[PDB]
């Protein structure tokens, strides 16, 4: 009754039609011979993957409870086992969500986009210092993206230079790295041998462990300093609603899901917002004449007086719609996260098994060469109609669907718009490279582009 597939080993499954290349490949390669919804073996486990725009959304928003289920990641369920937002189901998801969903949006008094605007105001700030000399960008983009975390759940951010944080951060940012590892995926598919040898898990477990102690002890710092009357950011609050549900014992809100909750938001929305900024000017130093038309915008609709506004973007359609492109091409989750269905589950056909794994690589929509004329090239114009006003499309969801869809998503959306028209309002590039010359090719459960040097032109 489970979708077609190579036939599985026991032990482990379908390790041989599998490519080296990676996760991702692999399945692309599966759903050639065996279509768009296959099941395939990760030694003892059984996974249904969804390819396509229909696939994907079939399950995620015609069938939205079956599959509001989250699934494993194998290096940091260790870490997470089944607490926090990300990695919760059930009762537990749902409470925490609701939560998280509702705390984020209110406090931490300055309001979720001013917070960002005086997060850019610093690093044009910032940026202005290296007076125009070669720089690798991942750095502050992981600090921004950081900052804005930060903001929310300590409320407060970070000198670009403190070193205590930089450390922190650094090894925080190490362990994605090897998150997407190939050592990493193989450990995803035979955690259960390796765990007791040496490898990039261990590596992983103490960089988050290590970060578990630094919002053990902000947690510590909080209760101790607590204004009940006027919280000031998610820790405050999630305290204030803990002492509200003190009576109750199977509710949810418990230090455990704190701590995992606040190190599961640094660990959605950094990385994943950094590297869409990272690959965003990597593809503004490729296509000039994109950049120039955005900063032109910007002349337009913004002027050169004032600092960018979450506002600006309706009137930005142009610019709305490179970073809509940005996001479509940088692919940045590619296979999705881990999903399983709540229930046994009726699908074209096919019956899946209660908490089957259910893998919607978002990566087949984003590249639907029904939805997108040019999908292996970098095309505005994908999100534009005759008028040249933003079109909406039904093979972007980089942010997923369902009711697991990003939770972030606005964070996102509001920083990468924010961020890109405050620095092009005030820095042009350029680089070493080329635009002729500069490659993009790229692998893991995030995807990351390669590193490079550019350059922050001061414009007066
Ligand atoms: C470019 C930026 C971002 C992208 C592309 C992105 C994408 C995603 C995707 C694809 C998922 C999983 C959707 C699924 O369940 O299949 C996810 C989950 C999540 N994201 Fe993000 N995200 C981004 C930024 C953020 C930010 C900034 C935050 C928080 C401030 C955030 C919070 C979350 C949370 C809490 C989840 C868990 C979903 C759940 O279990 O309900 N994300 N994100
Ligand atoms: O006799 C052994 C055979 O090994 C290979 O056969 C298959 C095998 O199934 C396999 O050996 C290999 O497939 C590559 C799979 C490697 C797994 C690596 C994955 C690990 C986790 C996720 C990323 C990649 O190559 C061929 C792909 O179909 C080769 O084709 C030949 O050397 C030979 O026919
Ligand atoms: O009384 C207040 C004291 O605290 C100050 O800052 C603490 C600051 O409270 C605390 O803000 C700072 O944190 C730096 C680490 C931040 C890490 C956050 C990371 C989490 C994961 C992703 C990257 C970001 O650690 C500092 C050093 O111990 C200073 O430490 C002291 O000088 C000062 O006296």
């Amino acid at each position: 009754k489970l979708p077609p597939g190579p036939s599985p080993l026991p032990v482990l499954g379908n390790l041989l039609q599998m490519d080296r290349k990676g996760l991702l490949r692999s399945f692309l390669r599966l759903r050639e011979k065996y279509g768009d919804v296959f099941t395939v073996y990760l030694g003892s486990r059984p996974v249904v993957v969804l390819c396509g725009t229909d696939a994907i959304r079939e399950a995620l928003v015609d069938q939205a409870e079956a599959f509001s289920g989250r699934g494993k990641i194998a290096v940091v369920d260790p870490i997470f086992q089944g607490y926090g937002v990300i990695f919760a189901n059930g009762e537990r998801w749902r409470a925490l969500r609701r939560f998280s969903l509702a705390t984020m949006r209110d406090f931490g008094k300055r309001s979720v986009e001013e917070r960002i605007q005086e997060e850019a105001r610093c690093l044009v700030e910032e940026l202005r210092k290296s007076k125009g000399a070669l720089l690798d960008n991942t750095l502050l983009f992981h600090s921004i993206t950081s900052n804005i975390i930060c903001s929310i759940v300590f409320g407060k951010r970070f000198d670009y230079k403190d070193p205590v944080f930089l450390r922190l951060l650094d090894l925080f940012f190490q362990s994605f790295s090897l998150i997407s590892s190939f050592s990493s995926q193989v450990f995803e598919l035979f955690s259960g041998f390796l765990k007791y040898f040496p490898g990039t898990h261990r590596q992983i477990y103490r960089n988050l462990q290590e970060i578990n102690t630094w919002i053990g002890q902000s947690v510590e710092k909080h209760r101790a300093t607590l204004d009940p009357s006027n919280p000031r950011d998610f820790i405050d609050v999630y305290l204030l609603r803990m002492e509200k549900d003190k009576s109750d014992p199977s509710s949810e809100f418990h230090h455990q899901n704190l701590i995992l909750t606040v190190l599961s938001l640094f660990f959605a929305g950094t990385e994943t917002t950094s590297t869409t900024l990272r690959y965003g000017f990597l593809l503004m130093l490729k296509y000039p004449h994109v950049t120039e038309r955005v900063q032109k915008e910007i002349e337009q609709v913004i002027g050169s007086h004032r600092p960018p506004a979450l506002d600006d973007r309706a009137k930005m359609p142009y610019t709305d719609a490179v970073i809509h492109e940005i996001q479509r091409l940088g692919d940045l989750i590619p296979f999705g996260v881990p999903h399983t269905v709540t229930k046994d589950t009726q699908f074209r056909g096919y019956v899946i098994p209660k908490n089957t794994e259910v893998f919607p690589v978002l990566s087949s929509a984003l590249h639907d060469p029904r939805y997108f004329e040019t999908p292996n090239t970098f095309n505005p114009g994908h999100f534009l109609d005759a008028n040249g006003a933003l079109k909406r499309n039904e093979g972007f969801m980089p942010f997923s669907l369902g009711k697991r869809i990003c939770l972030g998503e606005g964070i996102a959306r509001t920083e990468l718009f924010l961020f890109f028209t405050t620095i092009l309002q005030n820095f042009s590039i350029a680089s070493p490279v080329p635009p002729e010359d500069i490659d993009l090719t790229p692998s893991g459960v995030g995807n990351v582009p390669p590193s490079y040097q550019i350059r922050f032109l001061a414009r007066h």
